[PDB]
RNA sequence: AAAA
């Protein structure tokens, strides 16, 4: 059983269909405790944010993950649709975080 | 029960937790038949994707980059790219057609809770 | 929110 970290969920993470995905929202403390795991976070500002929140030392690792049944995924998620192609800067993602728009999830396949 | 069309599935589409979704893969024909319907709520948020699906399906969608929020028993059809792209990539029509012809544009049906 |  593997555990992954990502900056979004994508259907491209799934390998077999149909599949059921169970999604729960968790708080910062639970997120940080559980990710302190295979990192796929693919944006620099997100790495900086989670390292600051959790005291971790992840580095950007923009790779494809493929989940199997009973794999688990932690997501740090932006709770707003952004402009096309948006890559958030540190200032931008911190502003979103401080406005309640960066949220944390646990996903079981 | 509402039906939506999108260019991805995102956790930001969900409103209540914990929740389940079930995701299944469908082919182009099934996708086109199910979205060529008057009830569907379009959220496709890139121009090339609109042009691609209109060409594949004979539809007349326009770009509508909005937030959808799914409730229990809602259904979602997704057209998406089957590969992780460079950061911030917005595919052109030529690019997305090439991906489509190489098997890298895939179609999904999602049932929420 | 085509893998924020």
């Amino acid at each position: 059983n593997k555990v992954y970290l990502a900056n979004a969920f994508s259907i491209n993470m799934l390998t077999k269909f149909p599949t059921k995905v169970v999604i729960d929202k968790i708080d910062r403390l639970e997120f940080c405790e559980n990710i302190d795991i295979i990192n796929s976070i693919g944006a620099d500002s997100t790495i900086q944010l989670i390292n600051s929140l959790c005291g971790t030392t992840f580095q950007k690792n923009r790779v494809e993950i493929k989940l199997e049944k009973e794999d688990k995924l932690y997501v740090v998620q932006i709770s707003q649709r952004l402009e096309e192609g948006k890559i958030l800067t540190l200032e931008e993602i911190l502003k979103l975080y401080e406005s309640g728009k960066v949220q944390f999830f646990e996903i079981i396949v």
